[PDB]
């Protein structure tokens, strides 16, 4: 009797799926808290994710359903897909003397700075979201010129850039 | 006496360089717009792009300088780099029974869209901005479930996603 569960990404506000019609579908969260929804006269359920709950992606979900007589179904489970891009990384400023490019990102994130001319080069976040990228010796920055940075988590969900000046 | 122009990014708000100590530089734009600087005492100068110019990258800037007695330099070119990732598409409502997804994008970029398990599927914008992707015929879509759209241009700057539930 496990009711089906519908694939759920770090974006979605609900999770959806089949139970036998009119059971109590029950939805149990990482953090211990739990959200209950009712299954149609056809068996279809929602549930709706608490505003409490933030879902980043890799999250186990495990939804129940219990019928009227107490009997309650072996777990069901979902994996939360990452579909939400890292925010907008920092970056510190930027001389044309210097020799790295440093900031705070989203931790493990792929850092990647876009130079003016469109070549890029690229730096790992650690877990405390630190990076640095370094500027080869042969890139020269000028005083005026704009770089651009992103943030891509391990699922290739690319941040909003952030732009700096070269002083 | 032609003058040094460094590279100019579609997120620039001003375009640097070297020329003639005092001499007045002048940037002209695609659409016949000019804009002026003053070359400082030691050569550099400093020309806003005027907010009115929004360079999206490919341009052509042409960059000449003036001296006191009226001799106009040769010009010098600049390409812009395209940094500037499109607008976030639209998607127009998809119900569960839904065989494509449709919406708005910017002219000719790659919209892609990923499923709630993960997979993905693309299209291109037409020259109306219009993109239409055929969901894959082992994809099965649900009520509930979140689709997730993005855009990415040729210089591969990825918008910010829109989401949209499923019906
Ligand atoms: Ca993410
Ligand atoms: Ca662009």
């Amino acid at each position: 009797d496990a009711p089906t569960v519908n694939d759920v990404t770090s974006d979605a506000t609900q999770v959806t799926g089949q139970a036998e019609p009119n059971s109590t579908v029950k939805l149990t969260f990482p953090d211990g808290t739990t959200a209950t929804g009712t299954a149609d006269d056809q068996g279809n359920y929602t549930i709706d994710i608490p505003s409490n709950v933030d879902l980043n992606g890799g999250e186990e979900l495990q939804v129940t359903a219990t019928d009227k007589d107490g009997n309650t179904s072996e777990p069901s489970s979902a994996n939360v897909t990452d579909t939400t891009a890292p925010d907008a990384p920092t970056v510190n400023d930027v001389t044309s003397d210097a020799t790295q490019v440093t900031g705070q990102a989203e931790p493990n994130s792929t850092v990647k700075l876009t130079f003016p001319d469109g070549t890029t080069a690229t730096g790992t976040a650690d877990d405390q979201g630190n990076y640095t990228i370094d500027i080869p010796s042969n890139v020269d920055l000028n005083g005026g010129e704009e770089l651009q940075v992103t943030a891509t988590d391990k699922d290739g969900n690319t941040s909003e850039s952030t732009n700096t000046t070269i002083i």
